[PDB]
């Protein structure tokens, strides 16, 4: 039951992170580009009844001209009965009919199909329904379900057209068999099971399994990327997203090695999705929670963003100073739509405790980004100054300050954050991990000196971090005390001499 | 240059858990039983000349007849150079004398050989030397290395006698190539490398591997289990150990799967080896630290100890409602050599905020163990109460008590602990992670209601979990304030009505 009378939007909602105007919503589903209507489609797991999960689940539906900008609609898809659910799915649009559902009057561009679980009691099959009117509306298949094994466990359909083998291909979890399932067919109604792929961190259950061709960069070639959701059991506790580096031919995915690697290292980056009909490169978002306190947090009335979209590469780096890796690289899509409120801009700046970097901003958007290239000097420092912190404080509120905390040690070689504030406490707390690192190697040397780069954005609840052009992102929510949000961003250290040069230091506040 | 000024001994030394009288310990080497002396033995990484990391470093040595007492011994092992070490290895009885270094005044069981990793400057080597007086001291074989590879990435030999290929098999890190390298030996001094292993989490590089048979319960078969230890690119941060089970012929090592396993999801579990000339099982410990911080804890004239020795097995367990996994179940060594001080024992107790858990005990060594058997009730309660604490508190100083908390979610069907402590600092606490959660199915089912069961012991500056039955274990250290130490343990729950049965709680105040 949703309590319309407490509205926290004004300090913890983001501006520019999709959220439904109010109730619950985890998974993104059927993501998509209408190249007839250039619009983005965003659909998701969504309950309207209340700020937590629950039955009825539907697809609710928003677009976007832009990536940032949403306009949100009806719901889109809806369960049969009240213990039922559509859970979760992807879109394709079927050009050449193969489905049978379109005719002349439909444009090829938005001959649009929706591949989804139906969620009913015992029972989990993936079913099909087709849209007439550019995806606002949809009709379920006379003939459903396309596929059912008689399992409880088997869900989140990722469909694409593959050209090399001329048929639709269907990636389903078998969730707790722990089996990505590769099914094959040419009309997306009658599917035969190619492969059985198992891999990686197993943890509780397999989820929202995806399949794509993602770019390497500056070079003609590519490389199948398998992506795979877990929950619970990752290794920063509840829900993480993994991928595996290979090959396809319709049939069978090789990964070029057994590795497990992680999408994102952050805690609330989970049930991550592709777009549909992208014309260059590969671009998803995911769900920017997790799990284990996703329905506690203190947002209201509704809980739940998306992370921003991303622009998804692979390119070979260094792992350690000998050896390098094709690597997935994420980088944040953020268009001209985006207003520059104001900026702070510096060059080659040898930082010290009494050389602090303090933006003075008029007012405060609650939306802010830095890009910081860094460069580590040949300086002795005692251990305990190793490092240099980038402060995001609220205003000051009732006489108090609250802040999050992005730092760098030079001798770990790794970044942090800090997301622990005190006062705040909601249900669940116990698994809301405060502090969270990443070690990278650097992104050049200058002669004999490291060096690092860093961007951010804050969009009032959520930080997303790309550490060395998108080498690692790590994406986390975080919670003011009541009306305190993001006002001013501060570059500290408490070294005497320069143990860091700040190349190059940008910190916008930004608007829509 | 270590202060023997200030001593934090008297509340932060473990009693069972081995340190160093003085200086700086790492990784755990050479251990194996004497079978003649009736003797367990500990090797580890040893500077004696500062609480850090340094050069020259050494094998120092410990023996204990039962795992929990130990008698430090002079250095056994020692660099020829100030800027050179002897690096982590292992030890091997030559019962059959195939080195050629043992005459018949040498008993079969004390033919000693130290296979070890040589530190000088852009070279690491396999090195051997042999003892003939019981393994307190070493002679280097004359035409050391025994195996050169042109490297300075290149470490971590752990040897030991395959009988069905008649060899010796040494696998050793190529750390930077993400190589295991499996090498034979007939004689120990002269090697062949018969293959290369790649697989699990990378992070930055490969360390301390090791290869063994562990038994499967209740049968007489066995599977071969590779250990690997990485850092620091830890998913948790810092340094982490995992393994792969599979089969091995003498010259490959072949997983069942391609699945990702730690073998110790706390933060302070690390270089994990096992003991030579076991009869029955398999036992071993490891560094009870992280690289990330351990050489700025605040302790003193030490740093580091091991973890307790620990029993490996193999066990069928549910990872999921509908499948079993083969699964390393660990449990600690703690023999009847202990003294159980005092003791609370409570049996069928219905845990409820007026029914709390509380320790009575007359003074305090410090060192404590909790055992508990639970079961989860069908009562509904607000999202807040879904859970209980254990309460590790210190005794009263300065007008306040520092407390750890560990507890279990039955929503989430999560363990957790709480390790902060307000006003403890130290250099690189940003990377001290506090708030770490294991997911767990059930022990067991009584009739519908869950059943879990959690042992924990707690030795002054270190608590080591094991939940159901050694199915997860959880090693973390902690740092109470000066002077404060664990004193009483409280059991607690704020639910009104019964959520938690405890079928069994053992709660003992332990000493030498
Ligand atoms: C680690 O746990 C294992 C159990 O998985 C323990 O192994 C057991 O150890 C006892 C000896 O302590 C073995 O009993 C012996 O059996 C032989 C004949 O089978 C008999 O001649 C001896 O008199 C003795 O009773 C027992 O068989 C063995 N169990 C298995 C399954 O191997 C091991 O002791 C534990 N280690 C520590 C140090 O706790
Ligand atoms: C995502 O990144 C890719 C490049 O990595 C961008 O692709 C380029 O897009 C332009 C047109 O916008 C084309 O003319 C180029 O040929 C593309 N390059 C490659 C190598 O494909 C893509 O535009 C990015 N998308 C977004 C939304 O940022
Ligand atoms: C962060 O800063 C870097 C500059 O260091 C930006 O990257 C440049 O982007 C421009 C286009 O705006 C390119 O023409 C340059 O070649 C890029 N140079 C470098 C140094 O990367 C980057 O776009 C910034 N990231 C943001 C705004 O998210
Ligand atoms: O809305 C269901 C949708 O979400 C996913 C991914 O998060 O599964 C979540 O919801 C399920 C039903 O409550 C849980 O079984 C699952 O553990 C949880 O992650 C998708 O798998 C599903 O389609
Ligand atoms: O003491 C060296 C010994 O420790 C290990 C494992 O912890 O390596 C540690 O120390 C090395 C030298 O400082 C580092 O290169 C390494 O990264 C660190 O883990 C063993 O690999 C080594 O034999
Ligand atoms: C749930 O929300 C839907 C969509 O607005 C509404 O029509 C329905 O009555 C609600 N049902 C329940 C059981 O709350
Ligand atoms: C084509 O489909 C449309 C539905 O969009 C329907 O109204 C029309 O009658 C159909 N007939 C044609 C165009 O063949
Ligand atoms: C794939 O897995 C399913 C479910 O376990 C099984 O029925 C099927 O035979 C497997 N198929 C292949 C080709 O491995
Ligand atoms: C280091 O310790 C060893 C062994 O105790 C000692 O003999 C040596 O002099 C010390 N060296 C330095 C550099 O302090
Ligand atoms: C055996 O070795 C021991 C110890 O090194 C030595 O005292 C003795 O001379 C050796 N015996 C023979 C026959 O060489
Ligand atoms: C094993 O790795 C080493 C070192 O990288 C390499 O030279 C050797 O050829 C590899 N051997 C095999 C059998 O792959
Ligand atoms: C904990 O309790 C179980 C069941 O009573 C017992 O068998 C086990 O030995 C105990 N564990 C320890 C480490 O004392
Ligand atoms: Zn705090």
């Amino acid at each position: 039951s949703i309590d319309l009378s407490v509205d926290t939007s004004e300090y913890n909602r983001p501006l520019i992170h999709f959220t439904p105007e109010k109730g619950w919503m985890n998974a993104p589903n059927g993501l998509f580009y209408d190249k007839t209507a250039k619009l983005w489609h965003l659909y998701f797991q969504y309950n309207p009844n209340a700020t937590a999960w629950g039955q009825p689940l539907y697809w609710g539906h928003a677009t976007s001209n832009d990536l940032v900008h949403w306009d949100e609609h009806e719901i889109a898809i809806g369960p049969e009965h009240d213990n039922e659910g559509i859970f979760s799915g992807s879109i394709v649009v079927d050009h050449n009919n193969t489905s049978g559902f379109f005719n002349s009057s439909i444009d090829p561009n938005q001959r649009i199909v929706a591949i989804y679980t139906n969620n009913i009691p015992d029972n989990q099959t993936q079913d099909i329904a087709f849209s007439l009117d550019g995806g606002y509306t949809f009709t379920k298949y006379e003939n459903n379900p396309v596929i059912d094994v008689s399992s409880n466990q088997f869900r989140d359909p990722k469909v694409f057209w593959h050209e090399d083998s001329n048929q639709w291909i269907m990636v389903v979890s078998k969730s707790q068999e722990y089996k990505i399932q590769i099914f094959g067919s040419a009309n997306l109604k009658n599917w035969v099971l190619n492969s059985n792929f198992s891999s990686g961190y197993y943890g509780n259950q397999y989820e929202c399994p995806g399949l794509i061709e993602v770019p390497i960069e500056n070079s003609d070639k590519s490389k199948w990327v398998m992506f795979l959701a877990i929950n619970p059991g990752s290794p920063l506790g509840g829900s993480i997203n993994q991928y595996f580096v290979g090959d396809f031919d319709g049939f069978q995915f090789v990964p070029d090695d057994s590795q497990t690697r992680f999408v994102d290292i952050g805690k609330d980056f989970y049930a991550f999705q592709t777009f549909s009909e992208v014309e260059h490169g590969v671009l998803g978002l995911a769900w920017a929670s997790n799990w284990q306190y996703a329905d506690q947090v203190p947002t209201n009335p509704w809980r739940s963003s998306t992370s921003l979209a991303r622009n998804y590469t692979l390119r070979y780096v260094h792992t350690n100073a000998e050896t390098k890796q094709l690597t997935l690289i994420q980088n944040p899509v953020l268009p001209d739509s985006i207003n520059v409120v104001d900026k702070l801009k510096k060059k080659n700046v040898k930082l010290t405790n009494k050389k602090p970097i303090k933006t003075n901003f008029k007012g405060s958007t609650g939306l802010f980004d830095f890009n910081i290239t860094f460069k580590v000097l040949n300086l002795n420092v005692s251990p305990g100054k190793t490092h240099f912190d980038i402060l995001i404080n609220s205003q000051e509120l009732n006489s108090s300050v609250d802040s999050i905390k992005i730092g760098f040690d030079s001798s770990q070689s790794s970044f942090y954050i800090d997301r622990h504030i005190p006062n705040v406490e909601f249900p669940r707390k116990q698994f809301f991990t405060d502090k969270l690192a990443a070690y990278l190697e650097p992104l050049d040397y200058d002669q004999d000196l490291r060096v690092f780069s860093l961007y951010g954005i804050v969009d009032k609840n959520i930080i997303e971090l790309y550490f060395n052009d998108g080498t690692v992102a790590m994406t986390n929510t975080f919670f003011m005390g009541e009306g305190k949000y993001p006002h001013d961003i501060q570059i500290v250290t408490d070294t005497e001499e320069p143990l860091f040069e700040l190349e190059s230091v940008i910190i916008r506040e930004l608007n829509k």
